[PDB]
């Protein structure tokens, strides 16, 4: 056998060769499997012989060949042959498959899509000759002899991997199937074919199974539809995503799901370097333009592609925009969404950009490592591009918004990866020390937040002590911020905290003054933190008790210091200042040093005080002024002296009380009752004086606090309380904001203690007071001012001025205190702080909404309905016994009120509709002709409203029919309520303009244009009324022409829409009916209206313009879709 076709290889074809096979024709089954398994190299060449004498010249040659082949190949995949045996076998069958004619091809590729159907061939190496078959068909085009010929060599072959699509691929060989498309070329339509059937198997594998075969999938994409390729693997994962997520609102798959998607991920990114396409096209595909997109473009998973994919340099200015872009379009759409009930009624709410990069942080945790620098460096984009910045330089709410994501982003970044935690840190601080006057405020929260978060990781940190070389060269806000943070630190590591005490040494000695005023601040700082345990009998530490380790710190280490200090009360006045007012934070935190700040003091006022008992000036006010060549400076602010002494006493007595410094508090309670008694008694002469004045002023202001809480009870000394504000008046008279120098914890209690107050013996307490009167607003005066004071500024002059929790608690004891007056002109204050209060506590201290109107008595909705009530009454109270002319002033800040509690109403609500109702009522039912109230009113009634074009029909109706023609009466609406329904109107239109745009870009949406519809159909109506009506010449025409001009863009934008949507096209009644309704109600009455302006008068373009281009596209419309009515409209 074997020998014998030896022979016809070595010499001749045809008749040798040929002529044996026709003599065989039983098995080659047999004979080929056990001669391999006899010798396989044997087998080798048995083929290259057979093959060539077989031919396609001869039928016999050509239509064995077909056995033969399928004999290799079921070999090749049942047997266990050797891999060698194996691929030279399919070796010959590749290679020799060239000449097969087209019938025979069509029939072998038949053989292996039946195989396809159910086979363990446990080898797809059979498959690897497809591609050869296929290809070798599409050379052919001419109609071969099968079935109906009718096709060529390319149709067979599409027709081929068409069956191969329809028919199920099994779960083993589906990878080796998808790569046997690798080497087959296609049409768009096979590779679609191909695409989208290896897509609908997705679903049906094990999720670990999914990462290798888009791997095998993306091979595909590189001769084949980048788009496509890429929104299917996305859209995939987005799901899988979504499901996922459902799941953690009711580790297990996260191991998996997110491992593998960060396979997916470094994969993609990987052909992106290969292919830049694939990556021009990502980018294209995700970038958000139209706004409805971007909230279903961007998801978790393809924006951490996004940042892993920063890795490629070239791609990284690019992925930051899309996404910092998409940050800010994300939130400003959410943000005009809550404010409008239309918008909400049309447009779902959706998932913001925002919370889908925080969760994209993580989701990081699993080995997303390709991801973090792309995450951190994104983070301080926003931080370096939104922070704030004018407000340090004489809606931000995206502004602020996008800057703390920034921050978050980084913060969270930071918490989940160790690797980075230094880089991060660095990165801030080096901004920190290297920024400019350019506000970092926001940076050093962050480096706040990341010591708190874990002091552990930064105790050592160079980094943060190095930071302190620069403490003098930095603003003071800067030193402060980075001090009061790092604060944590300083309490573990010793080298940083000892290094911070020679740096602070030395700068106490810097000429410059600020750099004093820095060391300063740090020193104040440490000790608040640190002790001594000395010589002695929020915890602070012990820098004694480790000689070893400090050489510096030692047991003298608190007094070292208040001397060091000391020498500043010799220096200017501004610091002498800053130094009262650290002695007091300090005292308070240390008991120990109590005699030491109080010595110093002590001393201080015995250097201002007449101690000869009775000569009148009983401080001495000259010595306050310091006069050096011209100019006079006030040095030694004599009236904070006294506060601080004054709050050191209060404190010693109040607190300490578990003995030479019982001789100091006795002493100085000597020395400030006799202050007491004897102070109840331009150019540079005068320049002093005016200083002398004020510092008397306050000095006396003092007083009242001190001889107040010296003791709550006597009438005795209220009598001089009264007396201290009479000196007070006197000088205040004589000639003043935020120089209320009555700590605000004593403004609340006294007037706790004045308006609630009675129950205690005295009612001379009050009626000293009350009796005077000028006291008694002046007392609400501070007060009302404070809390304005509050607003400008987070601060507040005295002790507990910038503690959150100690402010909000004096705001809510002010607060009941100033409704119990107005629930009963100092009545008049009461509202006018009593408003101050509610807009503060609520764009401040939001969240302890809740705690703040518990203190003045759905409970938040409750709570608000009810103080809306009683005030909503007041007003109502005010109009309708109203006399004549009465408040224009009282009626506008009890709107306000009414304002400010409204936006604590949930929208739904059943109490929302008590409000929007009653001032529903209001409007209709009233009118007045101070323009000062009804722009109020009406604000507050739209605000109310547009969270439930029929107002605005409505308004104009009234002005139209009050005004001209050519409740508000002529002097309210003609002026002002004009104004107020157009601008009202052309947010309305904005609104128009968002959703046509929208409904463009997707290249339920009916129900939409109907509203649409609705929504421009009452809006003609609305301006037709005012374009008939004469208005006053001076602006109001002027804005009724910009907000005309506008409904025709708008309109003008809906109808190059439909000239869109209807070439895909019917244009229904509603369209229709309400396009001509323009050329009736509008377009006539408008050119109308522009001549009553210049008839009258002895911007003008943009009107007809305006009407022009509205018409070219109507013009546009009818002739190119469907309908004459343009033909109709000028009929």
């Amino acid at each position: 056998m074997d020998l014998k076709i030896l022979s016809l290889a070595t010499d001749k074809t045809t008749d040798k060769l040929q002529e044996f096979l026709q003599t065989l024709k039983d098995d080659d089954l047999a004979s080929l499997l056990q001669n391999q398994a006899v010798k396989g190299r044997a087998v080798g060449t048995l083929l290259r012989a057979v093959l060539k004498g077989s031919p396609c010249s001869e039928e016999d040659g050509a239509l064995r060949r077909y056995k033969i082949y399928s004999c290799c190949i079921q070999l090749v995949e049942s047997g266990d042959l050797q891999q060698d045996v194996a691929s030279e076998i399919i070796g010959l069958l590749m290679l020799e498959v060239h000449h097969f004619p087209g019938p025979l091809l069509v029939d072998l590729a038949s053989d292996f899509v039946g195989a396809v159907r159910e086979d363990r061939l446990v080898n797809g190496k059979s498959l690897e000759l497809l591609p050869i078959i296929l290809t070798a068909l599409a050379t052919k085009k001419e109609v071969l002899a099968c079935g109906k010929g009718d096709l060529n060599g390319e149709e067979y072959k599409r027709q081929l991997i068409d069956t191969l699509c329809s028919v199920r691929w099994p779960q083993r060989y589906m990878i080796q199937l998808t790569s046997v498309f690798k080497d087959v070329c296609l049409t768009p339509e096979e590779m679609n074919l191909v695409v989208a059937k290896v897509l609908t198997m997705f679903s049906k594998l094990n999720l670990q199974e999914i990462p290798p075969l888009v791997y095998q999938l993306l091979v595909l994409s590189s001769k084949g539809s980048r788009r496509s390729v890429l929104d299917g693997i996305i859209a995939f994962f987005r799901e899988l995503d979504k499901q996922h997520r459902e799941e953690q609102s009711s580790t297990a798959p996260a191991d998996e799901l997110y491992h593998v998607e960060g396979t997916v991920i470094l994969h993609i990114v990987f052909a992106i370097k290969l292919d830049c396409e694939l990556g021009r096209e990502l980018l294209k595909h995700l970038k958000a333009g139209q706004q409805g997109d971007p909230s279903k473009c961007l998801c978790p998973f393809s924006i951490a592609l996004l940042l892993s994919l920063t890795r490629i340099q070239r791609f990284e200015e690019q992925v930051f925009d899309l996404l910092k872009t998409s940050v800010v379009k994300s939130f400003k759409d959410l943000q005009l969404l809550q404010g409008s009930k239309f918008l909400q009624t049309l447009v779902p709410q959706r998932t913001c950009v925002s919370t889908m990069i925080l969760e994209v942080v993580r989701n990081s945790v699993h080995s997303w490592d390709h991801v973090t620098q792309g995450l951190i460096e994104f983070g301080f984009i926003l931080m370096d591009s939104y922070g704030p910045k004018k407000i340090l330089d004489g809606s931000k709410m995206t502004n602020q918004h996008a800057c703390k994501l920034g921050a978050n982003i980084l913060l969270e970044t930071f918490k989940i990866h160790e690797m980075i935690r230094q880089e991060i840190l660095e990165q801030v601080l080096n901004r920190v020390v290297t920024r400019t006057s350019s506000p970092i405020n926001h940076f050093l929260d962050l480096f706040s937040d990341i010591i708190m978060y874990a002091p552990l990781i930064l105790q050592n940190c160079s980094k943060v002590t190095e930071t302190f070389d620069y403490l003098t060269f930095l603003p003071l806000q800067t030193v402060q911020g980075l001090l009061k943070a790092v604060q944590p630190l300083l309490k573990i590591s010793m080298s940083m905290r000892d290094s911070l005490i020679l740096v602070l040494r030395k700068a106490m000695f810097a000429s410059q003054l600020d750099a004093r005023k820095s060391a300063v601040a740090g020193f104040l700082l440490l000790l608040k933190n640190f002790k001594v345990l000395g010589s002695l009998p929020v915890t602070q530490v012990r820098v004694d008790v480790h000689s070893r380790y400090s050489a510096v710190a030692n047991e003298t280490f608190c007094l070292e210091i208040i001397d060091s200090l000391k020498r500043s009360l010799g220096q200017q006045a501004d610091i002498r200042l800053m130094l009262y007012d650290g002695f007091y934070d300090v005292l308070r935190r240390n008991s120990q040093l109590a005699s030491s700040i109080m010595q110093t003091l002590f001393s201080q006022l015995k250097q201002f005080y007449e101690p000869e008992p009775d000569l009148l000036p009983p401080l001495k006010l000259g010595a306050c002024v310091l006069t050096q060549g011209s100019q006079i400076f006030l040095q030694e602010p004599l009236d904070h002296l006294l506060s601080c002494i004054q709050h050191c006493l209060a404190w010693y007595k109040s607190r300490v009380v578990p003995e030479e410094e019982e001789e100091l508090y006795s002493e100085l309670d000597d020395m400030l009752e006799s202050i007491t008694v004897r102070m109840i008694k331009n150019t540079n002469v005068g320049i002093k004086n005016n200083i002398c004045a004020c510092l008397i002023m306050g000095v006396c202001e003092v007083l009242m606090e001190y001889n107040f809480s010296i003791s709550n009870f006597s009438k005795s000394k209220f009598e001089e309380i009264l007396s201290l504000f009479t000196c007070y008046k006197k000088f205040s008279d004589i000639l003043k904001v935020s120089d209320s120098l009555l700590s605000l914890k004593f403004v609340s209690d006294l007037l706790t203690a004045l308006f609630r107050d009675s129950i205690q013996s005295h009612e001379e307490s009050l009626s000293v007071l009350r009796s005077s009167g000028e006291f008694m607003h002046y007392a609400v005066n501070v007060t009302l001012q404070k809390i304005q004071q509050l607003i400008r500024t987070g601060h507040v002059s005295g002790p507990d001025g910038q503690n959150p929790d100690k402010i909000f608690q004096n705001l809510c004891d002010i607060t009941r205190v100033l409704l119990w007056r107005y629930t009963s002109s100092i009545s008049l204050l009461c509202l006018e702080g009593l408003q101050k209060t509610f807009s503060v506590v609520l764009q401040f201290y939001q969240p302890k909404v809740q705690q703040f109107l518990q203190a003045l008595d759905v409970t938040v909705t409750q709570r608000a309905s009810f103080q809306i009530r009683q005030f909503q009454r007041s007003l109502l109270n005010l109009l309708s016994s109203e006399e004549d002319d009465f408040n224009s002033k009282e009626a506008l800040l009890l709107i306000a009120v009414l304002s400010t509690l409204s936006r604590l109403l949930e929208p739904t609500s059943p109490q929302f509709v008590q409000m929007l109702s009653w001032t529903s009522k209001i409007c209709k039912e009233y009118s007045q002709e101070d323009a000062s109230f009804c722009k109020s009113l009406m604000n507050l009634f739209f605000s109310l409203h547009v969270l439930y074009v029929t107002l605005l029909r409505d308004l104009s109706q009234d002005i139209h029919g009050q005004l001209g023609d050519i409740v508000v009466n002529l002097r309210t609406a003609a002026p002002t309520v004009c104004l107020l329904v157009l601008s009202q109107a052309e947010k309305v239109l904005e609104e128009v303009d968002w959703l046509i745009a929208k409904i463009k870009g997707s290249a339920p949406t009916l129900l939409i244009e109907k509203a649409i519809v609705m929504q421009l159909g009452t809006l003609v109506t609305f301006f037709h009324e005012l374009v008939q009506t004469a208005l006053p010449s001076g602006s109001c025409v002027d804005t009724l022409l910009k907000g005309l001009s506008k409904i025709y863009s708008t309109l003008t934008a809906f109808v190059k829409y439909y000239l869109q949507v209807c070439q895909s096209s019917g244009i229904p009644n509603t369209v229709e009916k309400l396009v001509k309704l323009s050329g009736s109600h509008l377009t006539p009455v408008c050119y109308s209206f522009i001549s009553y302006v210049q008839n009258k008068s002895s911007p003008i373009p943009n009107l007809v313009f305006a009407i022009e281009q509205y018409e070219k596209f109507l013009i546009q419309l009818s002739k190119k879709s469907k309908v004459n009515l343009m033909q109709h409209m000028k009929l």
